[PDB]
Order: structure tokens, then C-alpha cells, then sequence
């Protein structure tokens, strides 16, 4: 085309991404100083302006990127993310939900989607999640079953920790982290239900024994592959 | 046969397992809402009925499965488990042991034995336990020896933590998890027995150094096997 | 010889080790019941007798084993251990050091030296220690340097935690375990010395980063060996 | 040359390093006794003298080493370190910064730079840091983004923990270590902001899931290399 390809050469240019990566870091320092109320009393409106500027520059950048990339933009996770963290940044501060004014900061994660060094890492870390979804399901069911049981056993005399399935979910996650599991939870529990240890010591055993085997499988299974991709390139040459 | 093979085609069918997996998830949501007393005041008897229904459907399912599978049912762990978690579900609520009304929830673990994706994981995780039984024994003896020693050294001035072999077992397990081992246990201990650190710092060292080597062996030993199953398939082809 | 070889066939026999392994387990149950004062009020002297019996049986067993094994007994760690844990068991209860009456229990560790299944594990776990001694030295020096620094920085306003090199050693080990390192130690420290985080956050970083690399090296280095013992058996056959 | 090569043979000699390694250990014991005020009341000035001696001996040693090694001394990290930890040791005790009198102890780290066994380890541990710098950056950005968010969400009602970006940095690091993350931080937070768990449970998930994959990558990636350096030496011989 003509106007399309004129835009495309700008969007796909190094200066464009450099300019965005530039603005991202500039806004990043802006949001960190925005925490200090000394700075907000002094250089206050300077940054609300400079924030409102970058938001529209990012909307323009997203609009241009949509015209260039067409359906592929809405099938790219890094683009879909960039879309949503600016869409969040666009909903005005006026609402009965001031938490969206805090979700503004997620637009600093653009420095991941914009810098290909970070994307490579983030992709590598996420790439382990697919196989773990099956083990994640077993653990989530395990948690749900014990959270039912704990709510029924302990939620009566211990409402804060167990009086509700959601609380027992939180508390059991705290037991998984071993955070004050004994002194803070099980030992007070045992002052009323002496056999509560029969519930939690196995829970700590299963939960831990799975987390370990999850990591062990991640290592040993990833490397039977390299031990067969080598087992193949060696039989390649003797034939 | 005739009536046997008529049953077998039903039990071994996809609809049968699908229908059980269906009921399992339905009962799973039932038990989670059963925790809320708002729901139990409203839709209360709806779920006691629907529970009593699924229990008999499961007994029928187990009865049918026993007639089909014969001795192999009572030699299959997944079947033996399904047997016991429904047998637990059958003992009536009337007893001086209301904990069996809570063990009802273990029938949600049927979703493991019924969904072959989960069974594959559970089998993989359990498959590491066999070799660990030898190291588990050494640790359990190590614990027993120190639990004797700790009960004799500290159980006098510190009954809650050490006044009994069982308590010293629990406390030493808490020291293994490092849960408040210093601020909560050893530091108060040292206010009376200044050399208590001579007992626990080595205990933390041995217990940790074994747990690490247990995991390291799980990895390195699992993969000398893949490094010899490859060492074999390479000598295969040069001869 | 004549009387020598008559003894040797007994000592080296299966019944002899079986009889010792038997007595060890019997004494093991004895010491566990010896903790209960209900049992000691009832079956009390029964076990002091039965203990005094096993001690001499073990001395006889050690004496016989010394005559058979000659200098090799005092060059065998399992024998040297069996020697010392019975020698400890022989020093009479009368002393201004009643802790030796508790070290009696270490004679339950004979079940390790007597059962070859356990010895194999204990040997495997200890076999990692040799290479770690070099990294252990660096960490022990690292601890000593910071324990000097912490005693000088914090031992004034905080004697319990840091008022002495030994206490700073203990406290720093507690920081290594992350046991209440922030809420219990560094946060109170920062109420007086606001930059104490500059001391401990790096200490947590170095200490952790070494522990991880210690384990990583244990795995990756153990398995370049299996990756070259295979690299050798493959070049073996193509020549 | 003449005077140059006369110095060089001394500096590069075994006695020279031995004499320094000697003095280092001697000063190491000196600084440990210097903590005891009983010792400082008695043998006090003995060690201030002996310290002032070793400092100049080390300056001489550094001066000689600079004349020998020329530009290579100021391009060697072990030398650059030895330079700085003695330069720190030279700034006189008189200042409004008595912390430099504590940084004297870093001259005990010379025993690392002087003993080639330690240098080999320290080099091996540091050698993992290069590849981790990319993942370290992602985590440091992740921390910065959430530390902004936490300061804005919680710093109002919770100034000690979150009232400042620096405090939220410290607190989030404490949550990463799981040190009292629930009982000490999130549970008090939830007494005011009930959905604070929506902030921290994911933070614990991401932070942990990265730390694990960081270690897993360190292992699995280090050993595709040994699995291709072997994959190469095997194709070497079949051609
Ligand atoms: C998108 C990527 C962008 C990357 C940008 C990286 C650099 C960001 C720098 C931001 C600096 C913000 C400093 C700031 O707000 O300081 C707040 C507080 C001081 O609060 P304040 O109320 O001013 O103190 C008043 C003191 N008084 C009473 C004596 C008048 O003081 C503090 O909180 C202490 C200073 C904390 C600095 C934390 C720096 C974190 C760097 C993270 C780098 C990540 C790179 C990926
Ligand atoms: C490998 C490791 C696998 C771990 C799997 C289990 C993870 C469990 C995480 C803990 C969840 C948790 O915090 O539970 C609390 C929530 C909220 O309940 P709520 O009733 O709001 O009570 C919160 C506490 N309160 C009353 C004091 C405000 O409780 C709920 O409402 C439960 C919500 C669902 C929890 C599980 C969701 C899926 C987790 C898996 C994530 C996979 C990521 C790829
Ligand atoms: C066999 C497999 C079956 C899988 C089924 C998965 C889905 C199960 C859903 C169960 C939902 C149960 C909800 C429930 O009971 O909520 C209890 C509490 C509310 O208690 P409630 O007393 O009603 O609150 C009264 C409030 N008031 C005063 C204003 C009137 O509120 C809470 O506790 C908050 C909601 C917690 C939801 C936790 C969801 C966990 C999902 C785990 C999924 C595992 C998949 C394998
Ligand atoms: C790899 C890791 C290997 C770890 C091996 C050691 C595991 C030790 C686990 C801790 C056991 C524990 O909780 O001890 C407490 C129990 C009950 O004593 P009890 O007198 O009821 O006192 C409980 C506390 N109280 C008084 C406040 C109610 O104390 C006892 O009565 C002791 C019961 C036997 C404990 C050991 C049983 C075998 C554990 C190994 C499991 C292998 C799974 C395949
Ligand atoms: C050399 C290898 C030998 C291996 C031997 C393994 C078996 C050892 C069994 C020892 C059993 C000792 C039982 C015992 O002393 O119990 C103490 C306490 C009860 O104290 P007590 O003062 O009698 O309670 C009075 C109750 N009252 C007021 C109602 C009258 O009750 C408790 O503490 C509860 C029971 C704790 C049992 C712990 C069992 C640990 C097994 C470890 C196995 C390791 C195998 C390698
Ligand atoms: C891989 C991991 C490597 C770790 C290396 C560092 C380990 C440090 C362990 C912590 C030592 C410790 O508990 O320090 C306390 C002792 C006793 O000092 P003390 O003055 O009695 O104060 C104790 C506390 N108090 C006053 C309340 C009674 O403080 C001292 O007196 C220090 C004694 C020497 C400590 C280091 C000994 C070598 C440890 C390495 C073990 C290798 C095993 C193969
Ligand atoms: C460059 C490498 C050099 C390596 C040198 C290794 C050896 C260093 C030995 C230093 C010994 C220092 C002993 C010391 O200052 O003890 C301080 C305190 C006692 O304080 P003090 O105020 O004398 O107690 C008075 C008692 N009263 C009231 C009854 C009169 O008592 C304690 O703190 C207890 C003793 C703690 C000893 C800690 C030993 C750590 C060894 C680390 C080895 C690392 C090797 C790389
Ligand atoms: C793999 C693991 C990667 C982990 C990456 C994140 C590490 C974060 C470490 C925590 C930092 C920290 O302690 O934050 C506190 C500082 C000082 O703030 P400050 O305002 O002084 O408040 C301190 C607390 N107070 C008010 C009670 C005295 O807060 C600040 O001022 C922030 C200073 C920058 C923090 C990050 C610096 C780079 C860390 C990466 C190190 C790489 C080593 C190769
Ligand atoms: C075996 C266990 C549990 C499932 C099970 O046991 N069944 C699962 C859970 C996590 C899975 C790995 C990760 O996904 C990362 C990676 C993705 C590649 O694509 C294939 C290789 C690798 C190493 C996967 C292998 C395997 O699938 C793992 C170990
Ligand atoms: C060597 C140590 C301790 C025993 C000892 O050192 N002796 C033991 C404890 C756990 C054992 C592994 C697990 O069982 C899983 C798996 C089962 C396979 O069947 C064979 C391979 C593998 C990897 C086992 C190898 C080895 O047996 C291990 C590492
Ligand atoms: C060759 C087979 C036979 C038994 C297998 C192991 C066991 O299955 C236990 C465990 C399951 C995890 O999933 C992955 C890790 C581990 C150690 C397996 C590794 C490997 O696959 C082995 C050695
Ligand atoms: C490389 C690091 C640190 C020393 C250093 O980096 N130099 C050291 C510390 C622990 C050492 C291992 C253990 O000893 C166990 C085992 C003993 C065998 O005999 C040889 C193989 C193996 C795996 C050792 C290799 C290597 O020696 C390790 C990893
Ligand atoms: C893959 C991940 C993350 C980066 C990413 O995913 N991209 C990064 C972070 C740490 C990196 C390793 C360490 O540096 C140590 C060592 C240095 C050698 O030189 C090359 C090999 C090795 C094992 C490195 C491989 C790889 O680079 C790692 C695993
Ligand atoms: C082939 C060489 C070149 C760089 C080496 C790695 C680095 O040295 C860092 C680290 C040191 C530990 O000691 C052992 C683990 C690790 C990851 C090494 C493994 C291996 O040796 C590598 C990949």
C-alpha cells in the first residue's frame, strides 16, 4: 500500500521501540518518585501531566501497532498484554474503584514486552508451566479436599483460621510455606484438638513431597530429551 | 457368560466412568457449599439426600466392579482405595466418632482414581517412595534417638515441647522444618540449658544434609540410568 | 590357630550379628519406654538390669571383635564408632556430668553399623562431605568475619543476639535458616541502627547463593563423570 | 632489570605468600579476641600495635606487588580487592564514620585471595552470576513494580512495613524469604484490606517459581553442554 507501508516502516523501526523503551523507563522513574509526598507537594502536577502524555503516546503506539499487525496483534500475548495494561491505564481515576489507579503501574511491565532480552526469559519461565498444569491440578484438588476437612474440624473453635473454606485455603497455603505452621497454627489447634497433628504433619508431607518431585521431574525429564537428542545424533553418523 | 458379560460391557464402558466422574465433580461442589451454613439453612436437606444418593450409586458401582474384576479388584490399589473411601462413607453418622462424617470427603479423591491423567501423576510421585524407604528409615531412627535424648534433657523444665517422647517427636519435626526453631524453641531452651545449641545445630545439620542428598540422589541416580540406556543404544549400532 | 579360629567363626557368624541386631532393637524399645515415668514406677528396675546386661554383652562383643580383627578393628570407622558408643555407655552414672547417662542412647546407632543396608546409605551421604569441605571452609570463614563485624556493630545495644562472638555466630546461623531473620532480628535492629539491612540482606544473599551452588555443583559435577564414563565406553567400541 | 627482578623473585616466592597467609591467620585470631573486652582490658594495646604492624606490612606487600605486576595488578580482581581492603584499613580511626574501623575485618578475606584453593571456589560460585544477571533484572523490576503498588495500597495504614518504597522493598524481600509473611504481615494487612491476599499470594508464586526455574536452568543448561561436548567427542572417532 501507501499510507499503510508508511506507518509500518515507522512502527517496525528501531527508533520506535527505542522511543517506547525510553518513555517506559522515564515513566518508571516517575512512578517511583510519585510515591514520595515531598516530591508530590513540589513537582506534583509535572508528573500527572507527564503520565497523561505517555498514556496517549502508548494508545497511539497501540493503535498504530494494530493497523500494522492486523489479526496477528490480537493473537500475540505480548501485544495482548500491552493492550490490556494501557486499557487499564485509560479508565479514568473517577470511580468507586481507586485500585485501577494503582494498576497503572503494570504499564512498567511493558519493559518486558519491549526488550527482547526479557521476553526470552519470561518465555523460558512460562514454558515450564504447561507440563506442570497436571500436577497443579492434583495439588489444587488436594488443597480443596483438606480445606473442606479443616473447615469442618477446626472452623468452629478457630474461625479466623478455618471458619470458612476460603480461610482454610489461605491457612493451608500458609502451612505449605511452613510459615508459623506449628507455633502459630497447629500448636494452638492442639490445645483444643490434640490429634490435629494427624491432619497437618501428613499435609506437610504430601505437599512438600509433591513440590520436590515437581522440581525433580522438571530437571530429570528435561534432560532425558537432551540425552536422546544426543542418542540420535550419535546413531546418525554410524550409518 | 450372559449376565456377566452384559454387566461387564456397562462397567467397562466410557459412559460409566464418565457418569462417575460426573457425579464426583457434582458431589465435590456439593461438599464445598455444605461448609456454608447460610447454604445449609436454605438448601440443606437437598444435599444430604444428594449425598446419600451418590453413596449408594458408588456402592452399586463398586459392587458391579467387583463382580466384573473378581480377585483383580482386590489386588488393584486404585480399586482398593475406591473401596475404602466408600466403605468409610457408609458407616452411619451415629457414633461416638463424628470424624468419620468428615472422612466422607476422601471420596473426592475418586477423581484421581477415575481420571487416568491424575493416576499417571500419582503413580509417578509414589514411584520415588520405594528407594527412599531406606533413607526414610535412617531418618526415623535418627529422630527416635534424639527424641529420647531431648525428652530426657529438656522435658523436665519444658514439658509442652519435650515432656514426652511424642512431644519431642513433634518438636523435632518442627525443628526440621526450621519453624521458629531458634526464637521459639532453642533460644528459650538456652535460657536454662546454655549448651542446648550443641544439641539442635547438629540436628539441623544432619536432618538438612540428608534431605538435600535425598533429593540429589533422586536426580543423579535417575539419570545414570538414562545415561546407560543411551550408553547401550549407541553400542547397539556399532556392532 | 585353634582358640582364635574358634572365636572367629562365632564373631563372623550370622547368628552373632543377628543376636546383636536383636539386642539393639530390644534395647531400643527399652529406652523409649524408659522415658515414661509411669513405666519407670512399675517396670523400673527391670530395664536398668536389662540395660546393664546389654552393655556387658556389647563389651564382650567388642572384646571378641578386637581379638578377631586386630589392628583392622581400630582402623574401621564403624568399629571405632561401636567402640566409643559402648565406652560412653560404660562410664558409671556417678559423676558431676549426668549428660553421659543420656549419651547412652547413641548405642542405638549400632543398628546402623550392624545392618549393612543402613551402612550403605550412611556411606553414600558421608561420601559427599569430602568435596564440600572446601566450600564449608569458605562459609565458616565468611561466618567468622561477619560474626566479628556483627558483634562490634550490634552487640552493644543488643547483647543477647550479638554481645559476644559466639552469640553472633548463633544469630547469623539463625539468619541463614531465615528463622525470624526480619521480624525477630533485623527489624528490631533497624529501630536503632537503620542501615542494619545493609549488613544482613547481603549476608542472606551470599549465604543462600552459596548453599544453592553447593547443591548444584553436587549434581552437575557428579554427572559429568557419568557423562564421561559413558563418553569412554562409546569410544571403546569404535576402535 | 636489576632491582626490579630482585624484588620480583621475593614477591613471587612461596615464602612471601606463606608469610602473608601466616600474618592473615595471626591477625584473624587477633580480631576474634579483640571482641572480648576482658582480653582488651588485659592484652589490649598488644593488638592495636600488632594490627598497625600488619597494615603497613600489607601496604608494603601491595606496593611491592604493584611494582612487579604493573598494569596487570590494577586489572586483577583479587589484587584490586586486596588493594581496597587495605586502603579501607588505612583511613584513620578518627572520623565521624566509625564504621570504617569495623570494615578493617574485611582484610581477613585476603585469606581467600591468598590461598588458591579458596580462589578456585569463589571463582566457580561467581561464574554462575553472569547468566543470572538477566533473570536478576526481571526480578528486580518485578520487585520495583510491586513495591510501588504496595506502598500505594498499604503504606497509609501500615507505614512501618509499606509507608515508603524502600520499606516496601524490604518487606517484599521478607515475603520472598517467607519470613512471617502471613502471621506477621499479610494477616494483619487483611484485618484492614481483606483482599491483600490477592496481592501477596501471587507475589509469593511468581517470586518462588522464578527462583526454582533459576536453579533448574543452572543445572539443566550447564549439562546440555557436557551432553554436547560428549556428543562431539563421540562423532570425533567414527570419522
Ligand atoms: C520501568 C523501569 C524503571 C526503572 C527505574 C529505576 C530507578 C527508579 C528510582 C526511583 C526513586 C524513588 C525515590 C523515592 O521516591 O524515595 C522515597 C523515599 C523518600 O521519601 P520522602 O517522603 O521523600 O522522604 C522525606 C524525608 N524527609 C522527612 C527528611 C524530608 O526514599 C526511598 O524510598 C529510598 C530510595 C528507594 C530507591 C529504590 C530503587 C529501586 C531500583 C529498582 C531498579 C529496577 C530496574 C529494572
Ligand atoms: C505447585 C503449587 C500448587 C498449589 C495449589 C494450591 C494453591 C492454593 C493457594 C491459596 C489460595 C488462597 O489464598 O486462598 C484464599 C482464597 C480467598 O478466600 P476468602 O474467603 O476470600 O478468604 C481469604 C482470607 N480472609 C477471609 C482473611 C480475607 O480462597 C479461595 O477463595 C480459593 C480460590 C481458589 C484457590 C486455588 C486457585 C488455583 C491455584 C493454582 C494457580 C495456578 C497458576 C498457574
Ligand atoms: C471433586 C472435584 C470438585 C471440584 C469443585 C470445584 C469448585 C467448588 C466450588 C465450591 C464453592 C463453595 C463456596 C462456599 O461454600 O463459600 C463459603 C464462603 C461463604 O460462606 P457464607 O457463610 O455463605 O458467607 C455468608 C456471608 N454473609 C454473612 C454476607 C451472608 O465463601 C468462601 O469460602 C469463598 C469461596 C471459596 C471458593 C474456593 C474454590 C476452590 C476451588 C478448587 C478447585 C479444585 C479443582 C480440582
Ligand atoms: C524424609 C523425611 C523423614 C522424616 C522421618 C521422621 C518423621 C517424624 C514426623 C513427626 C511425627 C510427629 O508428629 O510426632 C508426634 C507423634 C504423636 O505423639 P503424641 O504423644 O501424640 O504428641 C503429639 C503432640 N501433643 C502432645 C501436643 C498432642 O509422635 C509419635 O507418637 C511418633 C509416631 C511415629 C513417628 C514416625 C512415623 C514414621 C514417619 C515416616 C513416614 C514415611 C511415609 C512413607
Ligand atoms: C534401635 C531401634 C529401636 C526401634 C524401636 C521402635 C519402637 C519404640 C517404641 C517405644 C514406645 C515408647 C512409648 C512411651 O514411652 O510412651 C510415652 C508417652 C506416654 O507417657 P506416660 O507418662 O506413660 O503417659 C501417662 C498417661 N496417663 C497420665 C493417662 C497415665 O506416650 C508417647 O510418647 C506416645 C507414643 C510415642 C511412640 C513413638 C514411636 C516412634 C517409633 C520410631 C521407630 C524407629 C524405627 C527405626
Ligand atoms: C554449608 C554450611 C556451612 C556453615 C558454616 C558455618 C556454621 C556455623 C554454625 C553456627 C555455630 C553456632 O551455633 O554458634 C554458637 C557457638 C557457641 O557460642 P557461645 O558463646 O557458646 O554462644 C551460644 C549462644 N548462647 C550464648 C546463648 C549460649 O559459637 C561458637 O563458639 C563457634 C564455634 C565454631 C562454629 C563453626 C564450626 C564449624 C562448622 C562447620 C561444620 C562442618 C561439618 C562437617
Ligand atoms: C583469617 C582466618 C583466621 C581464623 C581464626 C580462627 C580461630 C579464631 C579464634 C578466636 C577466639 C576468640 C574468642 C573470644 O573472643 O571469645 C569471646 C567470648 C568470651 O567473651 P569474654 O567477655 O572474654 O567472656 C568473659 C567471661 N567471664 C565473665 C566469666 C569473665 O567467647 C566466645 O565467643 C566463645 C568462643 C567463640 C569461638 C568462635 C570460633 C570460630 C572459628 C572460626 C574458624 C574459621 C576458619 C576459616
Ligand atoms: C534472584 C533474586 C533477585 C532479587 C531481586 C530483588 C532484591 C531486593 C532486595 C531487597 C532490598 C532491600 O532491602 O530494600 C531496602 C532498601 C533500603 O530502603 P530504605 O528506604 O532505606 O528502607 C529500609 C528499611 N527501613 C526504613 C526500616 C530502614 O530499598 C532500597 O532502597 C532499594 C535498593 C535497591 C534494591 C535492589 C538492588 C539490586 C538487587 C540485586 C542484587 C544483585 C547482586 C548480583
Ligand atoms: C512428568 C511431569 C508431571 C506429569 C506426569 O507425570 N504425567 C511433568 C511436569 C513438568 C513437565 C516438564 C515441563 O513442562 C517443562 C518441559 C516441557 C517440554 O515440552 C517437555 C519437557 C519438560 C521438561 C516437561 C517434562 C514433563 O512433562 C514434566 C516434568
Ligand atoms: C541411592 C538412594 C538411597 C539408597 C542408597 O544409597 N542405598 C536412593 C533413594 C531414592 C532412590 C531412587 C528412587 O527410588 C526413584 C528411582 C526408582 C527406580 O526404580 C530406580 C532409580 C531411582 C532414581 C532410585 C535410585 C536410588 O535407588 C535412590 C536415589
Ligand atoms: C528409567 C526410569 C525407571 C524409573 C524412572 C524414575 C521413576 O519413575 C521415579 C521418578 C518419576 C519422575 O516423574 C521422574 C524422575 C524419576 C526418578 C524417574 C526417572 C526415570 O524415568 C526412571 C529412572
Ligand atoms: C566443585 C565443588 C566445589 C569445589 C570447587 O569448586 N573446587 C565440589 C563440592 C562437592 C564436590 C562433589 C562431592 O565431593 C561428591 C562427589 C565426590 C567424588 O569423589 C567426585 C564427584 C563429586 C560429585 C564432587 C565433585 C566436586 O568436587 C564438588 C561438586
Ligand atoms: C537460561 C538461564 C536464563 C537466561 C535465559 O533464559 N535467556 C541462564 C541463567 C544462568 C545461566 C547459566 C550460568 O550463567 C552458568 C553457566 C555459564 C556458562 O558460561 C554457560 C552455561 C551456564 C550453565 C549458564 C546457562 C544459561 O545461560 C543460564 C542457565
Ligand atoms: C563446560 C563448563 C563451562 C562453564 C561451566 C559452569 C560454570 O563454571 C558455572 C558452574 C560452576 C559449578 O562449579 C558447576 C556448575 C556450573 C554451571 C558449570 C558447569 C560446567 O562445568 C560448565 C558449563
Amino acid at each position: 500500500s501507501h499510507m499503510y507501508l508508511r506507518i509500518t516502516n515507522i512502527v517496525e523501526s528501531s527508533f520506535f521501540t527505542k522511543f517506547i523503551i525510553y518513555l517506559i523507563v522515564l515513566n518508571g522513574i516517575t512512578m517511583g518518585l510519585e510515591t514520595s509526598k515531598t516530591f508530590m507537594q513540589s513537582f506534583g502536577v509535572y508528573t500527572t501531566l507527564f503520565n497523561q502524555i505517555v498514556i496517549t503516546i502508548f494508545t497511539i503506539e497501540i493503535i498504530l501497532r494494530i493497523y500494522v499487525h492486523r489479526i496477528s496483534f490480537f493473537k500475540d500475548p505480548w501485544s495482548l498484554f500491552d493492550f490490556f495494561v494501557v486499557a487499564i491505564s485509560l479508565v479514568p481515576t473517577s470511580s468507586g474503584f481507586e485500585i485501577l489507579r494503582v494498576l497503572r503501574v503494570l504499564r512498567l511491565f511493558r519493559l518486558v514486552t519491549a526488550v527482547p532480552q526479557m521476553r526470552k526469559i519470561v518465555s523460558a519461565l512460562i514454558s515450564t508451566i504447561p507440563g506442570m498444569l497436571s500436577v497443579i491440578a492434583l495439588m489444587t484438588l488436594f488443597f480443596y479436599i483438606f480445606a473442606i476437612m479443616a473447615t469442618q474440624l477446626f472452623g468452629e473453635r478457630f474461625p479466623e483460621w478455618f471458619g470458612t473454606l476460603g480461610e482454610s485455603f489461605y491457612t493451608l497455603f500458609q502451612v505449605m510455606t511452613l510459615e508459623s505452621w506449628s507455633m502459630g497454627i497447629v500448636r494452638p489447634l492442639m490445645e483444643v484438638y490434640p490429634y490435629a497433628w494427624v491432619f497437618f504433619i501428613p499435609f506437610i508431607f504430601v505437599v512438600t513431597f509433591v513440590m520436590i518431585n515437581l522440581v525433580v521431574a522438571i530437571i530429570v525429564d528435561a534432560m532425558a530429551i537432551l540425552n536422546q537428542k544426543e542418542e540420535q545424533h550419535i546413531i546418525d553418523e554410524v550409518q
